[PDB]
């Protein structure tokens, strides 16, 4: 069927994606399921669009059954395309929760301790009375930054508990004992990583091009006429999951791909032979046209991802390194507020912006993850082992 085992390598993430598919609701309730998981927990949170994190082939299914009756519903879905859809769908999503979960419970944690240092340091500055033409402004600055952190709190407690229940919506029952205890976030390895020279060929198992090969099929085209007319034979990724050069160069310059289509077997076994070889007139067959657009938007979209995945991870390492120097900017204050040689808004400007860096990094780790997730279906399920 569809393999997810070599991507998800978290003991407890591989245990969540078995239960969401030994579930014994009908494909038609587990679009229902993943549709209201994701208006808990990710609909909304788009602000720092229903369709977020969903390949084309995703919008198209879950766009084709709102249009329908149950009873068409139920006989679209049960089609191989339409339930590899859902599949690729339930895994991604299950996947995307537990991870969001993960961190969001960082947050907590993060926001929790800078709570109690900030109390620590109200404690210390009230201790320590002076005029109140200064000191009065230390007090409201010790309140204000304790007020953010509570709030920051209370902001990730509540969006762990959106996390937990749309976990539980999307596995279609309660959540494991495994779950209430498991490792933080931090630096563990839940997802594995993409191995280099993925092949293109891959992408034949996407659930919009396998349609677009049946509608072919059925119209008496030659799919492998239509291969070597339409479908670059390259890799897809290099070292470490990075874009390949082939991949690369054919979006170098942007606008159109630079792939170039041309006819060497027939695709219809009708019509003259001189029709079948000019691309021209090729192209004003529906099947094909449409057949020729699902593949570059297939590929355009496997770059797409990549190419956000380099963004987040180097926001990530920017992110790091600012929270380094952040980090040494606070210590040098706290030094000298010690000492008495600068006042205390040295103290509170480099802490406001440490914690602020701190919880940017979480959310760039978060999306890095994501995306990799949805790289996973937009090469149609990942990679065979």
């Amino acid at each position: 069927e569809l393999g997810w085992r070599n991507f998800l390598a978290d003991a407890q993430l591989q245990q969540l994606v078995a239960l969401a598919l030994a579930n014994n609701r009908d494909l038609r309730v587990a679009t229902l399921d993943i549709d209201e998981a994701r208006a808990l927990y990710r609909i909304q949170r788009a602000a720092q669009d229903a369709s977020v994190g969903l390949t084309h082939f995703e919008i198209d299914l879950f766009g084709r059954v709102r249009s329908l009756s149950h009873a068409a519903q139920e006989q679209y879905l049960a089609t191989e395309e339409a339930r590899r859809s859902v599949h690729i769908s339930l895994v991604a999503e299950v996947a995307n929760t537990y991870l969001t979960l993960l961190a969001d419970r960082a947050l907590l944690a993060l926001a929790q301790d800078t709570l109690r240092s900030q109390q620590d340091a109200a404690d210390m500055i009230h201790r320590g009375k002076q005029a109140g033409a200064m000191a009065q402004l230390d007090e409201h600055r010790a309140d204000t930054q304790v007020q953010t952190a509570r709030v920051a709190a209370e902001q990730y407690t509540r969006q762990i508990a959106q996390d937990e229940n749309a976990l539980a919506v999307l596995i279609g029952g309660p959540l494991p004992a495994g779950v209430s205890r498991a490792a933080p976030l931090g630096d563990r390895a839940l997802l594995a990583e993409f191995p280099a020279g993925l092949p293109s060929t891959l992408l034949e198992r996407r659930p919009d091009i396998m349609a677009a090969e049946h509608r072919l099929i059925a119209a008496n085209a030659q799919i492998g006429a239509a291969r070597a007319a339409f479908f670059p034979r390259i890799t897809l990724t290099g070292a470490l999951g990075v874009a390949s050069a082939s991949l690369a160069g054919l979006f170098s310059g942007g606008v159109a791909w630079l792939f170039v289509p041309q006819l060497t077997l027939p695709i219809f076994n009708a019509g003259s032979n001189q029709a079948n070889l000019d691309l021209a007139t090729v192209r004003r067959d529906i099947n094909v046209a449409g057949y020729e657009h699902t593949i570059q938007d297939a590929f355009r979209e496997v770059a797409d991802n990549l190419a956000a995945r380099a963004t987040y991870e180097r926001e990530v390492k920017a992110q790091e390194a600012m929270i380094r120097d952040l980090a040494e900017t606070k210590r040098l204050a706290d030094m000298r507020f010690r000492n008495g040689v600068d006042d205390y808004f040295g103290v509170f400007d480099a802490q406001r912006q440490l914690f602020a860096a701190q919880q940017l990094l979480v959310t760039y780790k978060l999306a890095g993850l994501t995306s990799r997730v949805t790289l996973y279906k937009a090469l149609g399920g990942g990679w065979v082992e």
